[PDB]
């Protein structure tokens, strides 16, 4: 909840940000969105990997051929505007491009244009306030993630989340904090809404995009940070049993940030606490907003 | 376009049927819908297999665990009310159950309730004016339909249509009227938004639900009508080549009704016109609204 | 627990029925077994489908090429002997053919012979004393059953049960009575140790053997009984969603007999009680031992 | 054959190491085991990678949730005791953890404990006397290895060997020394009871664990030794054809050690004798027991 | 070997029927062919299911879009011509449509035409002279048949036989008469060059076309003959183990006719001789050329 | 077209290089071939990677067990002979080993020998004259490439091209210059007759052989050239969406050389012209024939 939402170029009051119930996206899942985070840092409010997220928004729209009238820079300026206009120092930003009030035909008529929305509001830890220090208990779901050439997993589209809803709800229904999904082959894909990382003998390990894992921006940042710390990273297909033999396992995402997993299916993950490597990575990631970790890549975009 | 839309129990004017842009379904494809048709018949306006569609709406919501406060009878009465209220004699009804303005978390908070909408409006033939008499040209898409244990194909949910959008747009981009999708195994599934039927040596043939084909109500009706006409029906897995060797091939759906396919991938389907068996079935189906075909199953529900 | 166990042709006291710890089967799962039931009936103690079970024992041994010195008749006579010698009127018989104390090489040396054991003892309802009247709550497991050309599912071999152990324990760990496994394709296979049956519009439905479902003797009996009752039976591949849309669903097995399933994954199966068709079948099956159902197939083998 | 066998903490005479015929593991393949080797070296009898094998025994039991009361150190001391007690200088040790005399239900009753055994005895080369110097003839089996999410291949459990029995017997029935299995996808997995290695243009090559290949300890040792010799190692999925195009191909295992493969399916592997790289690795491996190869990893555990 | 070959409408002497070495089909497998048999019967030389085979030739060419200038009737007349011209009373006819001397590009240039050839010559029992009375020993091959949507198995094209070459040679290399191939899923497909049939409890059984089994003309005839004899036929997916449990198993094809299989993988198929049902079908099939079996379908086409 | 063709050791005139119409390869696709190029360079006519191509010819024949009487050196000398005899300075060489006039049985009789042919002739740009400078528009085909253990993709055999014919003709039928095929899993395999390369953030990327991609000689050369230019190369499985997100994409082959792809499915590949990295690689490749790029590997074989 906040005061204004950027809607097609205009700052509209949150309560007046309405759309017709016959909007295409409500019926067909025809929307593309992002998850960006604004952090209060040593140099004021800063949007983490702002450009990268807006570029992915365009990429997701490009795969579905959704016409986007706004350039990446326009969207970035609009994003900063929303944060300032609402007087937020830290928040969760949510850009959403959707097919609006067009016909009821699955295929939108030629010459149509999409509606764009950017909402920002403060949001806590996605998996619990105590999830970052003490781990979470995860469960391997009975539902598998989308097959390779069906519904593109590289795109962050609305319709994709019926799957995340099934995987995540099954875990919570049985008392776990999050569910881990396997692909159609029986290999580890990722969590319901976050990438998965293991740690064996001091080595990282993450499933490639071909395991139906979305190319997370946080995932990418962790791989680059790991290389700075001198930790070997391996991007390979992982079996289900590896979760039980791993020394450490954690999840990554914009909302989830870096959450350690202390157990999988009731089987404790070495010690049952946040591990050594996960700790180093957490410190290095959060150190970006304290100044301790030098921003060598230009990941911090000042809101002003 | 029409006058009123049934919205959570109230007949609201079309222009005022708005919902918040932060509605869950807009971001995560969390909606379930139906496609129903009202025909002007020999006994006045009648809704084809009304109860069956309403029962499927409940079944689709049940799989996803979406709470539905309205009973099947309540929805049916509401449906007839929409048609009468708008003075429609024939139309396309569109029931939609969606997760509204709840949090931004993938899993809605316990105790939430869904919003329901029922909109009716006149709609012509889905594949074209001439489509029913002269066939359509179809193309086998390069995109496959959802794998078995990923996103349930038996449910008619919003998020499912990202796939239908990809299959159908590819066909139309290349000059065809509709696209035919194969499942992940390489067998025939169905069209982008309609079931597929073949006709070999006087025998029907349709893919089973396990070929990722949705349990169509029109599909079911055709199978029952064929049995009355003494036509042998076979529900079996079909290979791609079968489309080139079939004497006849047609598609079924609420919007598409019964549309013959005159060619697949530029390869003509026996004669290039509507076939004999397809013709008999079309006459038997439309005969229900003329009185020529006796409604032995009670598929015609009077609007009054 | 009982007094004697038939061991290689001799009635040995239960406590002296020992075998060396270096027996091949203990290390490599190299054993084949059966589950037979003795019922107290209107014509005294009777072994249900005795010959069929012994024939399957030979078939399972034949697939693995295990040498069996005893003929089907010898094993049947030995079986009756064990029941009489222990003064049992009703019991669970357990024939077991295993590779004994041979070398430690995976492949037994040429000219080796197997050890045979037949133990009988009273055993109650496998899924609970109240499981037959009121249903059980089942869960779809995250573990899949064996792929088609890996470890033959038609054979009832020891090593097969590591899978049943994984599927069944996961269900019980989460509060369910039994787990239902899908095959590698994402289709319904069967329960951890029992075949699965659904009931839609008055029609049965069971997965074929090709869905990695073991050719159960109880399953076969139910299909033949159903045909006598005039119920249509369909042996076809079933999707996971079908469990949620079914009017009735039950499990079959020698130990489980005919157990109705009142819910799958927390989703109630029409009414939440034993259904109409399942009831008819239960009455018809148990009626065999009361005389109400005529044994037209010769399924009851008198112990004497 | 030897004098004593460690049985649940006691050194029992070989002849008296018996267990009941109703032991769970005999009927359901519920056991986990290891293969360890004691070599007579330049520093006396030494167990190769002792702790590593004991840790894997615990990992295999962990996946199946089998309760193990003994710690890794306890098992190691017990192992050395068995070797000393039997006056062995070189032998094959066989640790076995199995579900004993509990009920006949697939799932053991809560609070049960497992029986543990450790037997040692001298064993020659698994594939033959000449096998190490002259290669062996291998055949690609018609039976595939277990699919990814069915029965965990990372675990060395009893029931797993029904597959190894099928693959290996087929090869020997046709005149070959060992069989090579493909996974369900058609890629190379491993031999019936040993890992597979190829050698192309001076580069190693081995299938990853995700190809249903067990994480062999010998496999791991070879990878580490190769890196010391400056040989490039590549863990990647290999097609069947690669076996015909490889310059060298060999198998690894505790029992098989390092055995070269001179031909696959009657097609000679470059020269038909042990290759250059295989030779270097064999000399480096056996050099550990001569002192020529320095034990930089601490793989040699003294028995005393 | 014979005197004349029909080549593009001309009766050319066998020795002069040559084609350039740069013919497309020689480098790219771009050919489509048939196998037809002429039998000496009670009504003189007759071509078994002549029209059906010519219709399939056109169908195979249609799938690949090879232009065929000759009508089905022209090809049939040409076939009878070849038989007469060579004074044959019984023979094996071989129609072949191939892409000739066009460019070396994979895709032939627009406006090209195909070359057609029809050769007839006497040919004995495909699987051996004694194969029809005493069975043959078959082996399950380690090579799988083509996946569903790759190279159409419904078409009888030249390039398809690289697979048949691999499956068949592997069997013969090991002492068997024919090889049985499985599909990519691990189910029974068919023999290297003939359809596979099983016989369980008096019931037939054959894999559907979707198991990568070619729609054989002999296969079709046998299904129609069996229905006349009152034998139940089931077209379903078959597991590998079913070959070991079947009472009878035989293969069908134009060249192989109806050949019983007495063993599969060294495992005897009930009695090890031609079974009862196979015998009835053989007598019914060959009875067509003696007059004993009435030709109700018009399968015998007179050569004159 | 040229004057002479090397045929079984003899220089035969082009017009007289004929083979019988009953040649095995014409009916069963039993042939193996290569594609080699001769370039006019700074040191005169030179055959690019001559030995490598002849070695692959032998490898392809070895897989199918086709007897080859000529050694690699004999074939190389014969190749140079053909070029000289025809007075060619630049040409496309085509070695072809095929099963000739043997029986009509799928498996050739023991003791048979193959026929060998080497034809050379000038051939232009495979994908078009302008294709090397301006890119080509490609389409993702609806036909998939051969599954892993069916018809070996590592071999360049005649029968393989029925697949290439289907993939390539579909693209050209819709207005594209070439078709890109996916494997049975839905991952990128390669073009109809050329390997596929992507370029993301300055990094290469190519599918491994296990994605049913033929081990191209040009592909290998490009990987080695890129390593010289200091460009990172990654051999990994690629998803379909990656084609839309790539900065650059190009195809490689002997006939196609190095062809940039400016669009895939109507979606422009960054700028729509030949990219920076592709350009550097093209210049480095063609520089080998100008002397600008030093031949460190000995890829240029002088014709003399
Ligand atoms: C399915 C899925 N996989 C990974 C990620 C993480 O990507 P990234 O944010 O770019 O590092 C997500 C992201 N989920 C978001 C968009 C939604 C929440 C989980 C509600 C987010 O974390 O911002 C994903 O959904
Ligand atoms: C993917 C898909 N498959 C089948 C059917 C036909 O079902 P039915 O109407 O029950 O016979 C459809 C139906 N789609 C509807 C609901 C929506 C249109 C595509 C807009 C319809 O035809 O009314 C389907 O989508
Ligand atoms: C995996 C599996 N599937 C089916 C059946 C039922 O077969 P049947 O007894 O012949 O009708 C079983 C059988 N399990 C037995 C052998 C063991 C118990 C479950 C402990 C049995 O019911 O007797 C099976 O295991
Ligand atoms: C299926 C399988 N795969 C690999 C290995 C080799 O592992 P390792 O000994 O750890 O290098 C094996 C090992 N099998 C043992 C344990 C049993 C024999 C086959 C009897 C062994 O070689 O000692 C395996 O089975
Ligand atoms: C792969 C394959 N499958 C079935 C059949 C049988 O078809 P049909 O003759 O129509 O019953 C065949 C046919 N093979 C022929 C064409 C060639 C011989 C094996 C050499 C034949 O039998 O005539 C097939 O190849
Ligand atoms: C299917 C396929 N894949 C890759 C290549 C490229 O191999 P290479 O020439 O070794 O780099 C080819 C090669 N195709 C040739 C043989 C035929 C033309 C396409 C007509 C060629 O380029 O020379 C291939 O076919």
């Amino acid at each position: 909840k906040a005061d204004y939402i950027w809607f097609n170029g205009e700052m509209v009051r949150w309560e007046d940000a309405k759309v017709h119930v016959m909007s295409h996206a409500l019926h067909y899942g025809t929307s593309v969105f992002e998850g960006i985070r604004c952090y209060d840092s040593h140099k004021g409010p800063v949007v983490f990997r702002h450009r990268e997220h807006m570029q992915r928004l365009h990429d997701s729209a490009k795969i579905y051929r959704f016409p986007v009238s706004q350039s990446i820079d326009e969207l970035m300026e609009a994003c900063r505007d929303v944060i300032r206009k609402n007087n937020l120092t830290s928040a969760y930003i949510r850009p959403l491009i959707f097919v609006g009030d067009v016909g009821m035909g699955v295929n939108p008529p030629a010459g149509y244009s999409t509606d764009v929305i950017i909402a920002a509001f403060p949001w806590g830890a996605y998996l619990g306030a105590e999830a970052l220090e003490q781990g979470i208990d995860a469960m391997v779901s009975s539902w598998n993630r989308a097959a390779p050439n069906t519904i593109p997993t590289a795109a962050k589209a609305g319709g994709n989340y019926l799957s995340s809803l099934l995987v995540g709800s099954e875990a919570r229904r049985h008392g776990y904090q999050e569910g881990i999904a396997l692909d159609v082959n029986g290999y580890i894909s990722e969590g319901a809404g976050e990438n998965l990382f293991e740690v064996k003998d001091g080595v990282l390990f993450t499933p490639p995009f071909t395991s139906s894992a979305l190319p997370g921006i946080t995932r990418d940042a962790i791989i680059k940070l790991a290389k700075e710390l001198g930790i070997e990273v391996r991007e390979q297909v992982l079996s289900r049993e590896s979760l039980y033999l791993a020394d450490e396992v954690f999840m990554s995402g914009t909302a989830a940030e870096i959450t350690p997993v202390r157990s999988v299916d009731g089987i404790q993950v070495g010690e049952g606490r946040c591990g050594p490597v996960t700790k180093r990575i957490q410190q290095a990631f959060f150190g970006l907003f304290t100044g301790e970790t030098e921003d060598k890549w230009g990941w911090l975009d000042q809101v002003n």
